[PDB]
């Protein structure tokens, strides 16, 4: 079928190149016309410059999707698309927008009849060719009108065998899609999913860091038992083992073996980790549902250390240190 | 070819399996007959009660596996190897060995001229069909010696595709089995392995608690009770989690197996045991002073799921009643 | 000098009763005129059926205290105390009020011309006697407007011996009172003060329970190596005692400590589900937005959801992983 | 009795004990330090470990607060051939409490008692004393038991315990013997472990404050900056908090006057060690089973402070890019 994409960054593109792909008609704007032109060369481009414009060149009902940053320049097309488009169209916000302003959107877009189905949209620079798990919210009848777009941006059952008690007919979640539920929905799942990729990067690079300190022995504190660390791990070799056979499978496993066979002492990676603030939402939520969520918020607060955020507090330790027990400061090593 | 088994659990006995299939030739041992009496003539599978029938029943070098709970259990096998396995022969110590028991027990082996290879095991019950993987430690012509068994158990580089920039041939790393140095340090990565794998666990655990709660309006006041208003399919997004997201694993797999037998998790009490290498990682972990909240943190969660709280909570209680 | 207080609970009570022997006259309004009635005999205070008639007795400029459950409650009370007031009177908030709340609290009275004083309030029942350590946002002409009762409310630096460094006509500060900033300091800092409260409460605790389990070699899952090195039953209350006085960790809250341990040795009567306030919360929360890592303080927070069970669906989770490639049980 | 070495702790102890009444003999390893002895005050040196050995008595009792590690081990090792039997040798210095086990035993085989002793109080304890955790033998602490009481602070340094009626106990004291060998050192380890989290919690709480205004100052686009514009007062915030509040504690006063002097905490880098006992805290957490995620994190902040967070970082840092 035929759909609209506004916004057309790495991601915006690579989708619209994916539904070209699985035989759909696809408009698009972006305000650079650099990269409106750049598509108009590929399949069923059909570049254009104007919201109106796009309205024009599409047949409603019409689906839209937006990929824009999240943030004012999202609701600011939002706002428009709330003229620009008749009523009973459908309105995908994909960005990485925070649930709670989708419930405005849906608010305002509602008065002039349009539908808000809201897309968390996970997968990097792979999606084009591998596909995008898709969190789906939404009302229920403009899910089921535009499902086959997320049908044919998702990865599809194909992309990973099925879970064993799994019957008979393939399930959307199969898919790589899902409708999570009404408006909203679809962000909160795709931020918790942000916030558990979080929680696993750090299991593993502590783990990396426990080995890679295990010749401590070798080389304040004193260490009893210095004979007991005494080991040069090849962590390079034992990423890679681990890919197989064991229970922490995973792709950021995978990605974390080709790293670190590129750079074995990633050397020259940056110590300042930042975070997209998707894992502060989501570190928020578990505070006001009760949810001790120790695992997932500390390795966010590991981030905020990485970037010397604990500062006064590491001062007001030295403070305290130094008044009841003269301690020193160490110099830099 | 051949080699020893010493306990046949869920484990060891499987990895006797898949290595007969590869060709190799087995002698089970378990301190229960009913255990070695339930394996029935396996192809290439003999039972003994004889640690002494066990070592004489085959040639030098002679070298086997050792599968029986950890503690002093292993160690009181590890002697009783001592007085037999005359010398030359290596003992592969596949069980979940505390690394620094390694060091006592290779010794102890030195007086004699036994080689020890620690080798820490992985893949837990779907090891038979899908392969274990394995890092040991020890000696390198001694891991030379039994590198066709290691190579047997693993799953083989064919079980996921190799890594970009992986070229010309295969390497121990690939096929799922590394040998990783000295004695010990097998079972000390592995232990990393398990302390890595508990914060994965936790890591998905701990998500789906706050989806399953999102639903938190409907029932520390609550502000904008209007924006925890969903109640989640949770065995749905966990298998929409499969696929193009950044998050797939094999645990988020067997997660979503589970979900589809039972959406609440029901039969599930919520007291978690953990078998130490965990807390082992831990302390490496603080020996090292390497700060790992993330790991640590989840083996705390463990604790704290078993009542181990209970006496500080306690004192917490009795604070506030006094102001 | 004159002052109004709604509602009469354990807290506002006592204020009134601080204030009223510190020499000010209070005029108490409640829901229920019983509790309004039990003030009615105290010296220098007067009770009232309805806002209008607490306004006709205070001569505006007025300065009206209210002490009310947060929330809902707290907002309905100052939305009318907009009808009741006239412009340049002031409303002192000394409930336990979200900071966030307080902006909407302030704007809904400056329409009408009423100063907003937030005021963060701590100490709990010993306040009546010994004075509550106060935190105060709002406008700063306001604060100097109603600072004699705040002034009155607070302990005095007779409380604590001065600060080495600090010498002359006392500051604010030393009263055990202060003004934090604009509207929603005093209850900004009064949270973050109940967030260092979990702290302290939960490296007491975990200390506690570490001495508590020493004996953990005697007593035989994880293999516990090097048994022998825990075989020690500890004097715990005695324990906690020594650490009062030659020690870093002395504190208010160990000096409870010691009481409590004393009173009962092992806790026993004592509950394993620990509540949690919500400025705890509001805390972790505004740690999360700062980019400040706070896992001290939240882990202490967190510890508390899983005291209440609150951890369970992560626990079911845990163990459901731990039986798909382990065939682990649960004991 | 005697004092071995001479640091900031070891000798405002012997300055505490004189000004008390007893008398004590000084030694050290280098003479270049005994800027004592001026009289010294009831002290007079020694410039041999021999000479001191026999001096004062064959009721042999020396105190021991020379740098934990194998200097200590070496100490206690000459010192068990330079006492003779009877004497007991008193270990103030922060020892690993298992570190006490071989020393006592070591010492019992000639004759020589041992008393582990946690000390607290730092650059304070001269004129506000030392609390003193003491573990060993219940006679050879009885006979010792004078030097504690002049070495503790006294019942006087704060108010009786509310429902304590009847006659001082030494806990009132300022010291007590915690039970057998390794004891002492056992507890001064908790101790140290509660003082990390009590300094981080403050800290932390100080850090919030430190930052409410986000909002002005303009890693995740922030909502709410309306929410987050205070400037805070942190040198007054942290003193109206000492009188009337719940957080009341001696570590706040010294923050209270750490801030007043310097408002900023310049003179402070943010480089902060630990000396070893916060990690044995954390490692008993962890083999007792209790959970200590407060206590445990605390310290792994001190670690992070260090950089020793390092490659982990570059880890995270290395996957986004692979993205």
């Amino acid at each position: 079928m035929q759909l609209g994409m506004i916004g057309l960054g790495r991601m915006g593109a690579n989708i619209v190149r994916r539904l070209a792909k699985g035989g759909h008609d696809c408009v698009v704007y972006d305000h650079d016309p650099d990269a409106v032109k750049a598509m108009a060369g590929e399949d069923r481009t059909t570049g254009v410059a104007s919201l109106r414009e796009l309205s024009q060149r599409l047949s409603a009902p019409r689906v839209v999707w937006v990929m824009v940053p999240a943030g004012n320049i999202t609701t600011a097309v939002i706002e428009e698309l709330a003229n620009t488009l008749e009523a009973g169209d459908i309105v995908i916000d994909g960005g990485n927008t925070y649930y709670r302003d989708d419930l405005r959107h849906e608010k305002l877009l509602f008065k002039k009849g349009i539908h808000l189905l809201d897309c968390g949209t996970s997968g990097g620079v792979w999606g084009r060719e591998r596909g995008y798990c898709l969190m789906i919210g939404g009302d229920g009848d403009a899910f089921a009108r535009a499902e086959p777009i997320f049908a044919t941006v998702a990865p599809g059952v194909a992309a990973a065998p099925r879970t064993p008690g799994r019957d008979g007919e393939v399930a959307p979640s199969e898919q790589g899609y899902l409708h999570c539920g009404p408006c909203g929905s679809g962000h909160f799942v795709k931020m918790v999913h942000n916030g558990i990729e979080y929680g696993m990067m750090a299991s593993l690079a502590e783990g990396l860091n426990i080995l890679r300190n295990a010749d401590v022995g070798t080389r304040t504190a004193p260490l009893p038992n210095p004979e007991c660390y005494q080991y040069d791990f090849d962590i390079p070799e034992v990423a890679e083992v681990w890919r197989r056979g064991s229970v922490i499978g995973s792709w950021l496993l995978d990605l974390t073996a080709i790293a670190l066979r590129e750079s074995p002492d990633l050397a020259e990676f940056s110590g300042r980790v930042s975070d997209s603030g998707e894992g502060r939402w989501t570190a928020i939520a578990a505070i006001d549902e009760g949810v001790p969520a120790p695992v997932l918020t500390t390795a966010l607060q590991s981030r905020f250390a990485s970037r010397d955020l604990d500062d006064f507090a590491n001062k007001a330790l030295s403070a305290m240190r130094k008044q009841f027990g003269g301690h020193a400061e160490k110099p830099a090593n």
